[PDB]
C-alpha cells in the first residue's frame, strides 16, 4: 500500500513527554506508551495511546530552535501556531491546507505557553540517520522536545 | 513523508520462516530477527535481519490458495513466480513492472519447490484488521505461510 | 507534486456519453466538452463540463462485460453497483473504503437501468496503449460505453 | 491511477521556451509543440515535443528570483544548478536524493550562462490558481522564464 506518514518523522534523540509529564526518547516508544497530547477545540491537554511507530531513515533533515531548545525532523514536519491558530509546514504538500512555517512564528509548548522560533536551517548528515512517526488515537498529536506536533498515517 | 509499502502486507497470522526453519507469527516479529531470505540471481537461500516492521489496518484482503495452503494480503502484493521468472501482483499499479498474479501461476516454497495457485479470492472483513509489512536487510524478501515474498519501504 | 487519480484510465476507443447525446471516443474529449452525469444523491442525470484530461499510457488493463458490451480501464477504476449502492473497483486501495468489483455484480446503464457483470478479465498488451483520465465538474463521474465511471484527480 | 509529477507545476503565466526561441505561456502549450530542452552530460541544447500536460490547481506556491526576473511554482519543483552540477528543490522529499535550493545558489539560462538566485519566498494565496506540469520527451526538461526545469509524469 501506499501510506502518508504525515507531520513527518523525528531523528530517534527527540524526546515525547508522556501522560505523567515525563520524558522518553522517540526510539524507546512502545503500542500503548500513554503521552501528553491536546485537543485544539476543546483548548485543554489529555493523555492518549501511541498506537503505531514507524522507523525510517533520511540523511536530508531540518532544525528548528525556539530559544536555546531545539528539534531536528523531515521538512514535511506540521506544528501548531496558537498564536496564529494554524497547522504549520516549513515544507507543506500541495492541497494539505497547512500554512507556510516561518523565522520568528510561535510553537505551543508541553506547558501551553507561546514559544518564538528563532532559526530555522536544513541539515544534511554524512551518511542516512533513523527517524520516527508515532500515531496517537483522537488528538494525533504529541509534545516533541516540548512543542505540539501532529502526526497520522493514512491511505 | 509519503512511504511507498511494495510487497503489500500480510495479516497477523502469516507464518514467517526464521534463519532456522522455525516458524514465528509475523505480529511477533521484531527488529534484528533473523529470516530464511532468497538470492533470486544465484537461486541460493540466506538469512538476513529484519530492520523494520510496519502496522497498517485493512478490511479489504486477497487469498491466494496454492492447493490446501494458502496466504492473506494486501490486494497489491509481490510473490515470486520461479515457473516465469518474475515478481506478480494480483493488482498491479500501472507501469510498475510487476505482471498479473493468476490462477495457475508458480510459487516458490521455503524448501524451493514450484507450488501452483488454486484459487484467487477477494477476502472483505466487517472491521479493519491489523496488517504488518517487514524490511529484511539485503534481499529484501522472505517466506510468507512458507512462499517467497518481496518486501521494501520507499520514500517519494 | 503527488496526483492520486481516483477512477482509472480508459483506452483510447472508450464511448463518453456526451450532453448532445451522441457518443465520442475519450482521446477526442476537450476541456468545455458537455457530457452526460449523474448525482448519486439526487437520482438524476445532469449536464457537466470536462475541466482537466491526464494522458498515459499502460500495457496491463481490465476488461468487463456486461450482456454483449464490455468497457476497457485500468485495474484500479471505480463504477457504480446501483443494486448495493456502493462504489467498486476490481482493485481497490485498502484506505480508500470503496469494495470490490465482483462476477454478477450490477453497474448503471446511462439510461439508468441496472446491468449485470458477465466477466471480469485481467489481460496484458504486447506494448503500451494511451490512456484517458477526465475529471467531469461537481459530479466527478460519466458514462464510459454507455455505464457510469468516477474520476477526479486529487493531491 | 496513482502519479508522482517530478518536477512539480508552474502558474499559468509562466514562460516556456520553443524550439525556436520565440516564448508562450504554458497555459498555451499543446501537446506536439516543439520546446527548447538541455543535455547535462552533451552540454548542448535539444528540441523536445511536449508528450502530456497535466492542468491541477494550488494556493501553497514558490516565487524564485535571478535578479528582476522570477519564477512562480509548486515547493517540489527541481531547477539545475550549474554551479554544482545539482538538480535543486526548496523543498525536496526526503529520500529524492535532491539537493535544498537557497539564496545565491545558480540556475541555467536559455542562453547557457549561470543566473544567480537572488530571493526565495513562500506564500499563500485566498483562492486556488491554476498550475501546469508538462512532460517533455528525451531530457524531460525546459525553460521556464528562462531557466532549467525538470518534469516527470511517473507511476508509483
Ligand atoms: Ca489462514
Ligand atoms: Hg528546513
Ligand atoms: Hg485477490
Ligand atoms: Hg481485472
Ligand atoms: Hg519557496
Amino acid at each position: 500500500l501506499i501510506l502518508n506518514l504525515r507531520g513527518g518523522a523525528f531523528v530517534s534523540n527527540t524526546q515525547i513527554t508522556m501522560a505523567d509529564k515525563q520524558k522518553k526518547f522517540i526510539n524507546e516508544i512502545q503500542e500503548g506508551d500513554l503521552v501528553r497530547s491536546y485537543s485544539i477545540t476543546d483548548e485543554t491537554f489529555q493523555q492518549n495511546a501511541v498506537t503505531s511507530i514507524v522507523k525510517h531513515e533520511a540523511d536530508q533533515l531540518c532544525q528548528i530552535n525556539f530559544g536555546k531548545q531545539h528539534v531536528v525532523c523531515t521538512v514535511n514536519h506540521r506544528f501548531y501556531d496558537p498564536e496564529s491558530k494554524l497547522w504549520k509546514s516549513v515544507c507543506p504538500h500541495p492541497g494539505s491546507g497547512i500554512s507556510f512555517l516561518k523565522k520568528y512564528d510561535y510553537l505551543l509548548s508541553e506547558e501551553g505557553e507561546k514559544l518564538q522560533i528563532t532559526e530555522i536551517k536544513t541539515f544534511t548528515t554524512k551518511q542516512p540517520v533513523f527517524i520516527y512517526h508515532i500515531q496517537v488515537e483522537n488528538n494525533h498529536n504529541f509534545f516533541a522536545n516540548g512543542v505540539l506536533a501532529h502526526a497520522m498515517q493514512v491511505s
